[PDB]
């Protein structure tokens, strides 16, 4: 059973959320199995950002056990700005554990190195998720986002517990039951960093949403990249903390790491600067 | 100075927000001047619904002093559903006090009776407002919404404190600085009740957002309607509570009404049913 251990108040630099397995903290990056049900293509998604929120919370690669913390820019807590007609993130945003967008090799489909992070997941279900949540999802498709010139695939997925899950089998179904979502997703990821002073992003395949099988292929490839990483065989692991508590055959396996995590110290959410309210009317 | 007195926890049936003037509750409907600055057409807007929220909070016409209370639905609270690509309300939503969409007569421009409510205001500034807030705004334009067959004008306005207030002077400026907002506004009010089983709404003038001059004329008309109402001279006030504490020449003037209001008893927001998360694709 997966639960969360929160330290500090949300929207602060001290905030951390560790994922616990049966009460004991494990690496949100390496210890949560990619597959919930491999042959049925059911994956374990680690949720980082709830739909319609702004705080850019992320599994941190450089902290032991890889807790979820808020990303920062120029020493300040990072909040993704509101880009009309969107409010914060338009999907429950997260990642697939045990995956890695290898930054050390140019990916052929996108002709760019990976962004050094687990593969990204956009969960489209009706319910708003929570940070640290481990939910089972089925992959429906995938988009080839070039984010700031780096291969940064976005998997389209849905919580298997969603009322519409049974009717969602492949990418075409998303357009049928969530008309306009895929186009909004393409737009969102193209323009969301413009309010930060960054260029518009781009997609390969003219922004086409590749199907479920294509998605599974990329997911599996990133899983293999991670296998090499966790085995300690990457030409450059970028300082990523590979400490894990469930992979005994790995060089960085460490039982002790779990008990070294502080106990929960959850505090009420800290206030967020009113500037984050601002709705930006921008475009590519 | 205007402040708020909150009773109970937000998102519960007991929740009430009264507006206070110098610490004393006053009617949110009748006691707040329509104009903050008449000469410059700067209006006082009573905020009911903060942008991106779902709870359908409204000035209550039938309760003394007209506190803001969440609309109810079959014994429970009423929440507006999320209609893709929108999250709850897409504007700070409220009304102009001392105005009334007369339900007793058909309105020429829309050819329908009014919805019996103060005129509605959409505040487009960047800052998310708060329930019970009295903010000063500039009118930019107006949309002729026919909500479920009733005249239900929607004033487009901007908080005078907004960084863009200086550049926003007439309806055309909304498209210039907030491209797409007006089209989205038209769509929002056309479909927001569909998830509730209601028909799609319609707008007069093909949904055109009339300019400031036009808006000022309609606002003035709803204000004249209220003047008639508050004077006790409407042919039918529809059971609206006309009690006020600042209009001593009105039949329903009663300063004691302020003192009758219980003290603030603010509680933490109550959780909202997760079903309200649902995003509808209409
Ligand atoms: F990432
Ligand atoms: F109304
Ligand atoms: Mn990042
Ligand atoms: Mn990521
Ligand atoms: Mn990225
Ligand atoms: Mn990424
Ligand atoms: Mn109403
Ligand atoms: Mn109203
Ligand atoms: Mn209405
Ligand atoms: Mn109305
Ligand atoms: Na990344």
């Amino acid at each position: 059973t997966y639960t969360t251990r929160q330290i500090g108040a949300k929207n602060t630099l001290e905030y951390k959320v560790y994922i616990e397995k049966d009460g004991k903290p494990v690496s949100a990056f390496h210890d949560i199995p990619l597959y919930a049900d491999k042959e049925n293509n059911i994956f374990n998604m680690v949720v980082e950002i709830p739909r319609w929120t702004n705080a850019k919370l992320e599994i941190t690669k450089e902290e032991t056990l890889n807790p979820i913390i808020q990303d920062t820019k120029k020493g300040k807590l990072r909040f993704v700005r509101n880009c009309f007609p969107h409010h914060g993130y338009i999907h429950n945003y997260g990642a697939f554990p045990q995956t890695w967008e290898d930054p050390n090799v140019s990916h052929p489909e996108t002709k760019a190195v990976g962004d050094n992070d687990p593969i990204d997941v956009l969960e489209i279900g009706e319910t708003i998720a929570y940070t640290g949540q481990v939910k089972q999802v089925k992959a429906l498709g995938i988009m080839a986002l070039l984010d700031e010139g780096e291969t940064d695939w976005k998997v389209i997925a849905i919580d298997i517990n969603d009322p519409l899950a049974p009717k969602l089998n492949d990418i075409e179904d998303v357009e049928k039951y969530f008309p306009g979502l895929l186009r909004a997703t393409n737009e969102w990821f193209r323009i969301y960093k413009i309010p930060d002073g960054k260029p518009e992003n781009q997609f390969a395949f003219s922004g086409e949403a590749k199907n479920k099988k294509y998605a599974l292929d990329i997911i599996k490839e990133t899983h293999d990249s991670w296998k090499q990483l966790i085995a300690g065989k990457s030409s450059d692991s970028k300082g990523i903390d590979l400490t894990n508590v469930t992979l005994p055959d790995t060089p960085t396996y460490s039982k002790a790491a779990s008990d070294a995590i502080p106990p929960a110290s959850l505090k009420a959410d800290a206030p967020i600067d009113k500037s984050i309210d601002k709705w930006f009317f921008i475009s590519g």
